[PDB]
C-alpha cells in the first residue's frame, strides 16, 4: 500500500517512434559545404580518410583462432579489423557483449565468433559435436535478412554438423540448433508459458541491429531482454547475450540495458570504421510545388548517376514495388531525349557483356526491356527466377543501374559504388498515413554504399523534404538519440508478463521496469521522459514513477478485463481474455471489443464486421481515390456487409473477404491495407475462436474455426476441398465446382466414373487419388452411465484414408466436440493429434459428459479438422434406451456428541497407547465408537482420507483381543506399502506394547502359512491371501478369524479391485458355512453409495457409517486450477510457477507435498521451487533449522542434488532412492527442517507423512502402451489430497489441483462429492472361476451362478445396468445376464484346457488348470506354455516363452524408452526377431537377458527387473510341471538350470564360481572351478569382509549325498509296476535363507528328482520336494516289456548352478 498517481500516458509518451529527435543540435563533420541549386538545398559530408594501426592494432590469422573453430572461417584468410579488436573477447571470455559499428562493418563474424565459443564447450570424444545439448537464438529486426542470415550461417557452419532455422511464418523446430526470427515473433513464442520447452536449452541470444529500440517496435526488445535476464536470475543457468548496435547516441546505456561491463564487453567504432569510406550527399527539397517535386528528384538522379558512366555501379531505392518499373523506366524515358544523354554506359558500344545482359533477356515481364542496356529491377515478389538472375548478373557487375526496393538492402548482400534514396516518404497502414521512413530502413539501406573488395571510396545521396528533417543528418553521423518507446506499448507489455506469471501485483511489476531500457534512459534524461529534478532527488530509484506508470496500465488492463486489480492489495489476478491477449498477441482494447460484441448467436456477417472492429485496424481510413475498387470488390464478395456504408470498417470487412476470395487489385495503397489486415487476420479469428470455444458456443466455435481455416487455405467452404491441395489444376476444379454434385459422392465413384463426370477422363485417375488423400476419420463410441448426472464415454477414432508425408506432415490435429441435442452448446471439447507413426493404430479417448434428467434423445460427438476445411465426422450418441443409475441415498448425518473422551475406553494398558497423544476421539471416532468397540457386528465406516478411519479398525481389534486372548485377526489392504506402514504403527501398538503378535504376509506360500499360524494381528495385499484362502477347505487358520478387516474397499472399483471383491465375498461365503459370523469391518472413502456395499458385507442400516466429504475432521479448502494446454510437457513447464506461486500464497510457513508424474518431475521441480524461491531473494525460506545442523544426517546421503535441495529446505521422494534416503527426508520433513517435499504419484500410497498443503501437479500419466497419456486414478487423487490433514497442528488442510481444461469439472465434482464406485470383476472371471473349480467350490453351471450371488457385481448389475450392459433391473434380466456370463466364462476356460465340461451342467478340473489354479498363474499363460511348448525347447526358446506370460503384461513403457530398449537390444546375448519395443514382453525379455548377463541399467529398468523377477520362479515352475505331463526330458532339467539360473544371475554356460559374492570378469583368469574345490586361499584377492561372505556362501551351498535302488530288481518284469527309491541326506545343518543377493525376493531351495530315458528323450517319473534336513522319495512309474532297459536320475535344484547329479541305472 504506497501513494499511486495515475499518469496520463499519452504526455509521456514520444509520438514520432523513430522519427522522435532528442537532438537539438547536428554538428557538421570537417567539410560541411553547402551548395544551393535554388531548387533544392545539398549538404555534402565527405569520406572520412581511412585511420593507420594503432600501436597494439594488429590482424589476427585464423591459424591463430583456437583449433575448433578454424572450420567454417576457409574462404576468410585472417580477421577483420573490428574483428580482430573483437576476437578473444567473443571466443575466450563469456562476457555480454556490445557491439557498435558502421553499417557493413562486418559485425556478422563477431556474433559467429561468440556462437563458435559457445559450440568449443561441446567438443567431446570422437563425437564430433553435441546436437542436443545446447541452442542459439538470432534475434533479427527484418524477416528478408532473417532468411540471409539462416542461409549464411547454415553455409559456415556446415562443416560442424549443425542445423541453421527459421522459426517466423509449430513445433518441431526442437531439431534445430540456432534458431534466426524477428523479436516479435520470439516474444510470442517466450510468451507461451511453456516456454521452457524453447528455453531451457538457450545458452546464447543474440539481438542485431538493437538500435531497433529507439523504433517502435522497440519495446519488443526490452520485453525479451528483461524477460531473458530475470529468467537468468531465476534459472541461476548463465544465458550470454550479444547486441549488436548501429554507431548513435545513449549505446552506454544499452550497454547497462544489456548487462554488458563497459571495460570488458563494450566496443565502440565510430565513422571511420566504415569498411568503405563514403562520401554522403544530402539532398533536400524547397517547397511542396505540386507534381514538379518527382520532376526535381528525376532531375537530380539523372545528373548525380551521370558522374558514373564507365565502370560503375548505382543503386537506387524507391518506397513502391510499382516505383521501381517507373524510375529505371523514367530515366530512360526522361534523359536520351536531350542529346542520348549518357547513352551506352554499356561499356563498349559493340558486344562486350552486352551479349551478355542481351543473352538473359529471355527473362520475363519488364526484366526484358531495360536488360540488353545494362539495367534492372529489384522489387518484392511478383518476379521469382528473375529476382535471382538480377543479383547474379548484378554481381558479375554487368547490370550498371539497378533500381530496387529496401528489401533488397535487408535480404542479400549486393553493396553498391553510389547508392541513391528517393524522398523519404513511405505508406503506413498502421498509421494509415504516410509518414517519414524509419531509421533502420535509412542505415540498412546507405549501408549498401561502396564495395568491400572493389571500392577505395563509396558515394551515396538521400533525397528528402526539408523540414524538420536534419534528423537524418543526425542518424548517419552517429548523432540521432536511441530512446524507449516503452511508455507506448506497457499495457499489453505487463499484461504478458502477468499471464506468464512473473508479475503477480504491482510490485513485481514495478521491479519489472527495473529491468527495462525505459528505467535507464528515465534515470538519465529525467527532463527528457518527464521528470522533475525535484522528483528524482527525493526519489533517486524512481519507485514513485514506476509505480504510477504500472498502476495506470493497471487500470487500462483491468478496464479492459484481461486483468482483475484491486488499488488495495495492489495484487494482479489473470482472467482468460487477457492469457488469450498475450498469447495470440492482440492489443488490450480489442479483447475488450470482442467481450463486448461476442455472442453464442453471432452471425457471420456480424462476425465480420467485429473483425473489422479490432483496435489494431484503428487508424486505417477510406481515402476517396480508393472507394471506387472497393465497390467493386464489394460486389464481387460473398458476405453481405451490414449497414456499414463505406465507414473504415466496411473496408476492412470487404478487404478480407477479397483476400479470402483471392480476388486481384490495383490501387497500391488498397494493396498494402490489404496485406496488413490479412496478415493480422489469422491471428484475431484464432483468438475468438478461443474464446468461443472456451466458453463452450457450439455455433459461434464452428463458424470461428471455419473462418480461420478459410483465411489460411484462402478459400471459402462453399467451394470444392480439392482445392486445399496446391498442385491440382484450377480449372478442373472449377469443373468439378459447376457440377452441382457432393464431394462425399466422389469416394463411391471409380476413377473412370470420375474423370466421365467432369467430361476431363484425363485428370479421372489423379483426382481420385487425392480424394482419398483426404482425411477422413470414422468413429465408435461405447456408453456407461456413471452417475444421474453423468456419463462416462469411450470414442474410438479410427483413421480411414491414406497417408502422404507430402500432404499430412507428421501429424494431423482435431477436436472432438461433444455438443448437445441442439448444437448449441459444446458440452466437453478436447484437442486430438493423430500422429502420422501412429496412425492405423486405434484411438481410444475416455471421458466423461454431464447430463441432465429431462434426458434429451442425444447428444452429438463432432470430430473436425484443425485445418481442413470440410473436413469433419458427427456421431450421434443415442440416449433412447439408456438406464440411469438410481441417485444415491443420503449420506449418514453426523451427530455432534460430546467428544467422547479416551477414558470411555475402559481398559488402562488400551488407554496408554492414545492418552499421550490425544485427549479425545473425533467426531466420526466417537460416534461410530460404540457401534465397533461394544458390539461384534459387522461395520462399514465411510469418511475422507485423513479422518483416522484406521482407529476404529483398531477399537474393533481391541475389542476382538479383549474378547479371546489367542484371537485371530486378518488386515487386507489394496497397496503392499499401506500394508507395510500399518504393519510397522500396529507391530508397536500391538506386538510391542500390548505384547500379542504381529505378522505381515509375503511373496511365499510356506512361510506365509506358518505367519497365519502364529499371527495374533494378520497384514495382509488381496493377492497374498486369495493364493492362501483358495484352499480354504484345506486350510483350518483360514476357515477361523474372530475377524476380517479390509481398508480402502472403494479400491474395489479401481485396477485389481477385482481379487479385493473376490476375497471378501470368499470371506462372506465362509462366514455362513460355520454358523460362527466372521466379523467385518470395512473401512472406505465416502462412497455415493454404501449401501450396495453394506448389504454384500451383512452391515445394517445402522451400522454402516458414511459420511459426507465436507465433514471431513480437517476441514479441506479445495482450488482447482485448469490448465489449457493439449501438450503435457507444455502443461508441466507451464504449471512450474503457479506451484511456487501456491505453495507462497496457500502455505507460506506451513509444510507442503507437492505431488509429480513422474520421477524425474520430482527433481526438477524441487530445482525450479529452489531457484525460484532464491530468486525472491528468499533462500532457505524453506529452510527452518540451519544449514550446520543438517550436515551430519546429509553426510550419509549418495544423492548429490538431494544434498543440495535438501540443504535448501526442499526434498524429494521417488522410488530410485535408498529406503534410508526416503526414510531421511521423511523424518526431515515431519520435524518441519525442510517446509516442502515433492513426490512422485506412485509413492502417494508408500508415504507416511503429512502437509497444510499439497499440490498435485498436472492429472495425467504417459502409456508407452498406447502412446498417450491417461488420467490419474481418482482413488490416487482421493489418497493425495488426503496427505494434506493435520489435525494437531492445523485448522484447516489445503489443496491445489493443477490439470488440464477438460478435467477440471470432474475434479470439482467428484472431490467435493462423494464416489460412486463399481465392480470390473466381470472382466476377470476366468481365473477365479477355474481357482474355485479346481477347489471344487463350483462342481456345476448352478454353482457358479450362485457363486456369483456374493458379489458386489451382483448388487450394482440392478442399480447401473447398463454400466455392466444389462438392458434392464428385472429379476429376469438379472437372471438372464449371470447364466450368459458363468457360460461364456466356463467355455473361454474349458476351450483353453484348464476344465472340462459334462452334460451341460457339470464341471471338473483338468491338468493346465489346476496348474494355473496352483501357481497362481493367469490361464492365457499356461495356455500360452502349452501351445508354445514342445519336445525340441531349449533354454533360449525357454525365455522368450516365459517372457510372454500375461503377468508381464503390466510391465510399464515409459517415456522416450524405446530408444533405451532398442539401445539394449544389441548389447544381449540372443537378438529378438522383429521386437516391438512399446511392446512390454519384449522388454521383459531384454531385461532378463540383461539380469543374466549381469547388466548393470538404469534405476526404473532396474525397478522393472525387480518386478519381472518377483514372478519369474511361478513361472519356470509351471514350465517344469507343463514339460514334465507332455512327457518331455530335454526341455525339462533346461527348464529348472533356467530356474537355477535365474536365481544366481547366470548364463547357460558359464562360470560355476561367479555364485560367490565378490568375484569379477578378472579373477576366473587365475581360477584354472568348482566351488567344491574350496590348500591357501591366498591364491587371489581377500579381505576378511569379503571372506566372512565367502565362507558364509559355502555353508549354504547344497552338500547332499543320494542313495537309489531299483527295489527288487529282478522281481519287475513285463508291464507291471516298478519302484524307484532314492534317499537324501546333507552333512549340514541348513542355517539362512538362499543367498541370491542378486535376486531381489530370497527364496528357498528346493530339488527336482527325476527319472528319464536320455536317449528317446522322455521323462518317465519326476518329484519335486523341499529338502529339510534328510528326504526319503518314492518315484513310482509303469515298465515296458522284457524288464531290463537305461534309465538316467536326475537330481537338480531350482537355485544353484552345479549340485547337479546324475546316476544310469536299469
Ligand atoms: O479426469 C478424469 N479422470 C478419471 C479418473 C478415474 O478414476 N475415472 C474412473 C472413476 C471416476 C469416478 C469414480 C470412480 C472411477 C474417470 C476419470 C475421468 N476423468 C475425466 C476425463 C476427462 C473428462 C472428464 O469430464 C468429467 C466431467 C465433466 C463435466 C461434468 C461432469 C464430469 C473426466
Amino acid at each position: 500500500l504506497a501513494p499511486r498517481q495515475v499518469l496520463d500516458l499519452e504526455d509521456l509518451v514520444f509520438t514520432q517512434g523513430s522519427h522522435f529527435m532528442a537532438n537539438k543540435r547536428c554538428q557538421l563533420p570537417d567539410g560541411s559545404f553547402r551548395r544551393q541549386r535554388k531548387g533544392y538545398e545539398e549538404v555534402h559530408v565527405p569520406a572520412l580518410k581511412p585511420k593507420p594501426f594503432g600501436s597494439e592494432e594488429q590482424l589476427l590469422p585464423v591459424e591463430k583462432l583456437p583449433k575448433y573453430a578454424q572450420a567454417g572461417f576457409e574462404g576468410f584468410k585472417t580477421l577483420n579489423r573490428i574483428q580482430s579488436k573483437l576476437y578473444r573477447a567473443a571466443l575466450e571470455t563469456d562476457e555480454n557483449l556490445l557491439l557498435c559499428a558502421p553499417t557493413g562493418a562486418g559485425k556478422t563474424n563477431v556474433a559467429l565468433m561468440c556462437m563458435l565459443r559457445e559450440i568449443g564447450k561441446h567438443i567431446n570424444m570422437d563425437g564430433t559435436i553435441n546436437v542436443d545439448d545446447f541452442k542459439i537464438i538470432y534475434i533479427a529486426p527484418m524477416r528478408s535478412l532473417v532468411q540471409e542470415m539462416v542461409g549464411s550461417f547454415g553455409k559456415r557452419l556446415a562443416t560442424y554438423g549443425i542445423t541453421v532455422a527459421e522459426l517466423t511464418g509449430k513445433e518441431e523446430i526442437s531439431a534445430t540448433q540456432i534458431i534466426v526470427c524477428t523479436p516479435e515473433k520470439w516474444d510470442i513464442i517466450t510468451r507461451k508459458g511453456g516456454e521452457r520447452t524453447y528455453t531451457q536449452l538457450v545458452r546464447l541470444i543474440i539481438l542485431d541491429e538493437i538500435h531497433l529500440l529507439h523504433d517502435d517496435r522497440g519495446p519488443v526488445l526490452e520485453a525479451l531482454v528483461a524477460r531473458a535476464i530475470r529468467n537468468i536470475e531465476m534459472t541461476q543457468e548463465d544465458v550470454r547475450l550479444i547486441g549488436l548496435s548501429a554507431t548513435l547516441p545513449n549505446y552506454e546505456d544499452v550497454a547497462t540495458f544489456l548487462r554488458v561491463d563497459p571495460a570488458k564487453g563494450l566496443f565502440y567504432f565510430d565513422n571511420s570504421f566504415r569498411p568503405v569510406p563514403l562520401e554522403q550527399t544530402y539532398v533536400g527539397i524547397t517547397e511542396k510545388k505540386a507534381i514538379k517535386r518527382f520532376q526535381i528528384m528525376n532531375e537530380i538522379v539523372y545528373e548525380k548517376i551521370m558522374e558514373h558512366a564507365g565502370k560503375n555501379q548505382v543503386l537506387v531505392f524507391v518506397h513502391s514495388r510499382k516505383e521501381t518499373g517507373k524510375t529505371a523506366r523514367a530515366i530512360r524515358d526522361m534523359c536520351l531525349e536531350k542529346d542520348t544523354l549518357g547513352l551506352f554506359l554499356r561499356e563498349g558500344s559493340a558486344s562486350t557483356e552486352v551479349l551478355r545482359t542481351e543473352a538473359e533477356q529471355c527473362k520475363n515481364l519488364e526484366l526484358k526491356d531495360l536488360l540488353p542496356y545494362g539495367f534492372a529491377i529489384h522489387h518484392a515478389g511478383m518476379t521469382r527466377v528473375d529476382r535471382t538472375l538480377v543479383e547474379d548478373l548484378f554481381a558479375d557487375k554487368h547490370i550498371q543501374v539497378l533500381v530496387s526496393t529496401a528489401t533488397l538492402a535487408w535480404g542479400v548482400n549486393l553493396p553498391a559504388h553510389t547508392v541513391i534514396i528517393k524522398g523519404t516518404q513511405v505508406y503506413s497502414p498502421e498509421k494509415g498515413r504516410w509518414t517519414e521512413l524509419g531509421a533502420l530502413d535509412i542505415l540498412q539501406m546507405l549501408g549498401r554504399a561502396g564495395r568491400p573488395q572493389y571500392d577505395t571510396k563509396g558515394e551515396g545521396i538521400l533525397i528528402t523534404s526539408h523540414g524538420e528533417l536534419q534528423y537524418y543528418l543526425s542518424l548517419l553521423n552517429q548523432q540521432l538519440p536511441i530512446e524507449s518507446q516503452m511508455v507506448s506499448k506497457l499495457p499489453d507489455m505487463l499484461n504478458a508478463e502477468i499471464v506468464l506469471g512473473n508479475v503477480q501485483n504491482a510490485k513485481d511489476a514495478v521491479n519489472w521496469l527495473g529491468y527495462a531500457y525505459l528505467y535507464i534512459r528515465m534515470l538519465r534524461s529525467p527532463t527528457l521522459y518527464g521528470i522533475s529534478h525535484d522528483d528524482l532527488k527525493g526519489d533517486p530509484l524512481l519507485d514513485q514513477r514506476r509505480l504510477d506508470l504500472v498502476h495506470t496500465a493497471a487500470l487500462m488492463l483491468d478496464k479492459n478485463n484481461l486483468v482483475k486489480y484491486d488499488k488495495k492489495t495492489g495484487n494482479f489476478q489473470v482472467t482468460e481474455l487477457g492469457r488469450i491477449a498475450s498469447h495470440y498477441y492482440i492489443t488490450n482494447d480489442t479483447v475488450q471489443t470482442y467481450n463486448q460484441l461476442l455472442k453464442p448467436t453471432l452471425s457471420e456477417i456480424e462476425l465480420f464486421r467485429v473483425f473489422s472492429l479490432s483496435s489494431e485496424f484503428k487508424n486505417i481510413t477510406v481515402r476517396e481515390e480508393e472507394k471506387l475498387e472497393l465497390q467493386k470488390l464489394l460486389e464481387r464478395v460473398p458476405i453481405p456487409v451490414k449497414e456499414s456504408i463505406e465507414e473504415p470498417s466496411a473496408k476492412i470487412n470487404v478487404l478480407l473477404q477479397a483476400f479470402i476470395s483471392q480476388l486481384k487489385l490495383e490501387g497500391f495503397a488498397l494493396m498494402a491495407d490489404m496485406v496488413y489486415v490479412t496478415q493480422s487476420a489469422g491471428r484475431l479469428m484464432r483468438a475468438i475462436f478461443e474464446i468461443v470455444l472456451n466458453r463452450g458456443w457450439a455455433q459461434l466455435t464452428d463458424k470461428t474455426l471455419n473462418l480461420c481455416k478459410m483465411i489460411d487455405k484462402r478459400m471459402w467452404q462453399s467451394m470444392c476441398p480439392l482445392r486445399q491441395f496446391r498442385k491440382l489444376p484450377e480449372e478442373v476444379v472449377k469443373k468439378i465446382e459447376k457440377k452441382n454434385f457432393p464431394f462425399e459422392r466422389l469416394y463411391d465413384l471409380n476413377h473412370n466414373e470420375i474423370g466421365e463426370l467432369i467430361r476431363m477422363p484425363k485428370m479421372g485417375k489423379t483426382i481420385h487419388k487425392y480424394v482419398h488423400l483426404f482425411p477422413k476419420l470414422e468413429l465408435s463410441v461405447h456408453l456407461q452411465p456413471i452417475t444421474r448426472s453423468t456419463l462416462k464415454v469411450e470414442l474410438t477414432i479410427t483413421p480411414d484414408f491414406q497417408w502422404d508425408e507430402k500432404v499430412h506432415g507428421s501429424s494431423e490435429a482435431f477436436w472432438i466436440l461433444v455438443e448437445d441435442v441442439d448444437s448449441e452448446v459444446i458440452l466437453h471439447h478436447e484437442y486430438f493429434l493423430l500422429k502420422a507413426k501412429y496412425a492405423q493404430d486405434e484411438h481410444l479417448i475416455t471421458f466423461f459428459v454431464p447430463v441432465f434428467e429431462p434426458l434429451p434423445p442425444q447428444y452429438f460427438i463432432r470430430v473436425v479438422s484443425d485445418r481442413w476445411l470440410s473436413c469433419e465426422t458427427q456421431l450421434p450418441v443415442s440416449f433412447r434406451h439408456l438406464i440411469l443409475p438410481e441417485k444415491y441415498p443420503p449420506p449418514t448425518e453426523l451427530l455432534d456428541l460430546q467428544p467422547l473422551p479416551v477414558s470411555a475406553l475402559r481398559n488402562s494398558a488400551f488407554e496408554s497407547l492414545y492418552q499421550d497423544k490425544f485427549p479425545f476421539f473425533n467426531p466420526i471416532q466417537t460416534q461410530v465408537f460404540n457401534t465397533v468397540y461394544n458390539s461384534d457386528d459387522n461395520v462399514f465406516v465411510g469418511a475422507p482420507t485423513g479422518s483416522g478411519k484406521t482407529i476404529c479398525a483398531e477399537f474393533a481389534i481391541l475389542r476382538m483381543l479383549l474378547q479371546s486372548s489367542e484371537g485371530r485377526c486378518v488386515y487386507i489392504t489394496p497397496m503392499e506399502a499401506l500394508a507395510e506402514q500399518v504393519y510397522m504403527d500396529w507391530y508397536e501398538k500391538f506386538q510391542d506394547r500390548l505384547n500379542k503378535k504381529v505378522v505381515l504376509l509375503t511373496g511365499e506360500t510356506s512361510t506365509d502359512l506358518k505367519l497365519l499360524g502364529k499371527g495374533n494381528i494378520i497384514i495382509s495385499t488381496p493377492e497374498k491371501w486369495d493364493i492362501l484362502s483358495r484352499r480354504w477347505k484345506q486350510r483350518k487358520n483360514v476357515q477361523n478369524i474372530n475377524l476380517f478387516v479390509v481398508d480402502e474397499v472403494h479400491l474395489i472399483g479401481g485396477e485389481n479391485g477385482p481379487v479385493l471383491e473376490v476375497i471378501c465375498s470368499r470371506m462372506r461365503y465362509i462366514s455362513s458355512q460355520i454358523e460362527r459370523p466372521i466379523r467385518i469391518v470395512a473401512l472406505s472413502s465416502s462412497l455415493s453409495n454404501a449401501k450396495d456395499v453394506a448389504h454384500w458385507l451383512g452391515c445394517s442400516a445402522t451400522s454402516t457409517f458414511n459420511f459426507h466429504p465436507n465433514v471431513r475432521p480437517v476441514p479441506l479448502e479445495l482450488h482447482i486450477q485448469g490448465f489449457n494446454i493439449s501438450h503435457t510437457q507444455t502443461r508441466l513447464l507451464s504449471m512450474a510457477k503457479p506451484v511456487y506461486h501456491a505453495i507462497t500464497k496457500h502455505s507460506p510457513k506451513k509444510p507442503v507435498i507437492v505431488f509429480v508424474p513422474s520421477r524425474k518431475q520430482t527433481r526438477l521441480t524441487a530445482i525450479d521451487i529452489l531457484t525460484t524461491c532464491a530468486a525472491d531473494i528468499q533462500r532457505q525460506r524453506f529452510l527452518h533449522c540451519t544449514e550446520k545442523d543438517l550436515i551430519p544426517y546429509l553426510e550419509k546421503l549418495s544423492d548429490s542434488t538431494l544434498k543440495e535441495t535438501l540443504l535448501n529446505g526442499v526434498g524429494y521422494l521417488h522410488e530410485g532412492l535408498s529406503p534410508m534416503e526416503r526414510r531421511l527426508v521423511e523424518q526431515l520433513f515431519s520435524s518441519g527442517a525442510i517446509q516442502v517435499v515433492v513426490a512422485s504419484r506412485s509413492l502417494c500410497w508408500g508415504m507416511n507423512v503429512a502437509a497444510h498443503l499439497v499440490i498435485i501437479m498436472d492429472t495425467q500419466y504417459y502409456n508407452g502402451k498406447i502412446h498417450a497419456y491417461v488420467d490419474y486414478p481418482i482413488y490416487d487423487v482421493l489418497q493425495m489430497v488426503g496427505h494434506a490433514n493435520r489435525p494437531l497442528q492445523d485448522d484447516e488442510g489445503r489443496c491445489v489441483i493443477m490439470c488440464q481444461g477438460s478435467k477440471k469439472d470432474f475434479f470439482k465434482k467428484f472431490l467435493y462429492e462423494p464416489l460412486p464406485v463399481e465392480s470390473h470383476l466381470d472382466h476377470c472371471m476366468h481365473d477365479h472361476f477355474n481357482a474355485e473349480i479346481v477347489t471344487k467350490t463350483i462342481e456345476n453351471k448352478q454353482d457358479a451362478v450362485d457363486y456369483l450371488t456374493w458379489t458386489f457385481l451382483y448388487r450394482r448389475m440392478t442399480q447401473n445396468p447398463n454400466y455392466y450392459n444389462l438392458q434392464g433391473i428385472s429379476h429376469r434380466h438379472l437372471s438372464d445376464h449371470l447364466s450368459e456370463l458363468v457360460e461364456q466364462t466356463l467355455s473361454d476356460l474349458e476351450q483353453s484346457k484348464c476344465i472340462s465340461i459334462e452334460d451341460e451342467m457339470d464341471v471338473a478340473p483338468l491338468n493346465l488348470g489346476m496348474i494355473a489354479a496352483y501357481y497362481y498363474i493367469n490361464y492365457t499363460t499356461i495356455e500360452l506354455f502349452s501351445m508354445s511348448l514342445n519336445a525340441k525347447t531349449k533354454v533360449r526358446g525357454l525365455i522368450e516363452i516365459i517372457s510372454n506370460a500375461a503377468e508381464y503384461e503390466n510391465i510399464p513403457i515409459r517415456h522416450h524408452e524405446d530408444n533405451l530398449l532398442r539401445q539394449l537390444a544389441q548389447k544381449v546375448p540372443h537378438k529378438l526377431n522383429n521386437p516391438k519395443f512399446n511392446d512390454p514382453h519384449v522388454k521383459t525379455n531384454l531385461l532378463l537377458q540383461a539380469h543374466l548377463s549381469r547388466m548393470q541399467l538404469s534405476a526404473e529398468l532396474q525397478s522393472d527387473t525387480e518386478e519381472i523377477l518377483s514372478k519369474a520362479i511361478r513361472l519356470i515352475q509351471a514350465c517344469v510341471d507343463v514339460l514334465s505331463s507332455n512327457g518331455w526330458l530335454s526341455p525339462a532339467l533346461a527348464a529348472m538350470e533356467l530356474a537355477q539360473m535365474v536365481t544366481q544371475a547366470m548364463w547357460s554356460k558359464d562360470s560355476y564360481l561367479k555364485q560367490l559374492p565378490h568375484f569379477t570378469s578378472e579373477h576366473i583368469k587365475r581360477c584354472t572351478e568348482s566351488v567344491f574345490d574350496i590348500e591357501r586361499n591366498a591364491l587371489l584377492q581377500l579381505t576378511d569382509s569379503q571372506i566372512a561372505d565367502v565362507a558364509r556362501f559355502c555353508n549354504r551351498y547344497p552338500n547332499i549325498e543320494l542313495s537309489y535302488e531299483v527295489v527288487d530288481k529282478d522281481s519287475i518284469r513285463s508291464g507291471g509296476p516298478v519302484v524307484v527309491l532314492v534317499q537324501l541326506e546333507r552333512e549340514e545343518e541348513v542355517t539362512g535363507p538362499v543367498i541370491a543377493p542378486l535376486f531381489p525376493q530370497k527364496r528357498e531351495e528346493g530339488w527336482w528328482v527325476v527319472i528319464g530315458d536320455a536317449k528317446s528323450n522322455s521323462l518317465i517319473s519326476i518329484k519335486r520336494l523341499t529338502l529339510q534336513q534328510k528326504a526319503k522319495v518314492k518315484l513310482d512309474f509303469v515298465a515296458p516289456a522284457t524288464g531290463a532297459h537305461n534309465y538316467t536320475l536326475y537330481f537338480m535344484s531350482d537355485a544353484y548352478m552345479g549340485c547337479d547329479q546324475e546316476y544310469k541305472f536299469s
